[PDB]
């Protein structure tokens, strides 16, 4: 397993997926739903995406739940427009390496397509992460812009 950094992200093949509450068209830039999060003594602002579909399904479900909104989110096929790196939240935490192929970037995502069809996770599965994210939100440690 090879860590993805600003030195080697160009070696990562798409496609990529992003889950969100944002309602945008193909060709639009995602400048919304960046996450302000605490890391190494400061707030950083990143948008998150994956080379696999399922992490974006989680991203859409949690975007909708944290926003208190009804229904399924949106999943976009995306390209980063600047350097990206492993999401440290999902890298050498619960699993070795970055098995969900989840990445973060400081620059907007380009929407290049839409995912229409997916099977969601049961809400019970979403509740434990939502509880944790609600607390981090209250503490200003992870905040959707
Ligand atoms: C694609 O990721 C998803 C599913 C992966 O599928 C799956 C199978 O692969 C996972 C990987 C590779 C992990 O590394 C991981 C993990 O590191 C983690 C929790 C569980 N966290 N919590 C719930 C259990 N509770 C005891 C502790 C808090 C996980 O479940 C997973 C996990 C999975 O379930 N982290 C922790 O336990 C700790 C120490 C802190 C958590 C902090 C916040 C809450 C999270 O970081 C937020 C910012 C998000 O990152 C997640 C919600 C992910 O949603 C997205 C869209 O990113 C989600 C895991
Ligand atoms: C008393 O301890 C606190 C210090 C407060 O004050 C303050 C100013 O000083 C801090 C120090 C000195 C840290 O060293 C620190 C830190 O190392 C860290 C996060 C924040 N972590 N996350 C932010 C969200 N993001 C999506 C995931 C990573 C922090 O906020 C802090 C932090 C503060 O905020 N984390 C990480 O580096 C990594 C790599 C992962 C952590 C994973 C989970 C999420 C955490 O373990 C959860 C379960 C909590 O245990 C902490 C958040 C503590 O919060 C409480 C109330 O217990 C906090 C350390």
């Amino acid at each position: 397993w090879i860590p993805i950094s600003h030195d080697n992200y160009k070696q990562v093949q798409g496609p990529f997926y992003h889950g969100t509450k944002a309602n945008l068209a193909i060709g639009d830039l995602l400048t919304t739903g960046f996450i302000s999060h605490f890391e190494d003594g400061r707030i950083l602002k990143h948008i998150y995406f994956s080379a696999l579909m399922e992490p974006a399904v989680w991203g859409a479900e949690l975007a909708m739940s944290l926003s208190g909104l009804e229904g399924r989110g949106y999943i976009y096929i995306v390209e980063p427009t600047g350097p990206f790196e492993d999401d440290p939240n999902l890298t050498n935490k619960k699993f070795p390496g970055n098995p969900t192929q989840s990445y973060r970037t400081c620059e907007p995502l380009r929407i290049v397509g839409v995912v229409e069809d997916w099977e969601g996770h049961p809400v019970e599965l979403i509740r434990g992460m939502l509880d944790s994210l609600e607390d981090l939100k209250r503490r200003g440690l992870h905040v959707i812009e």
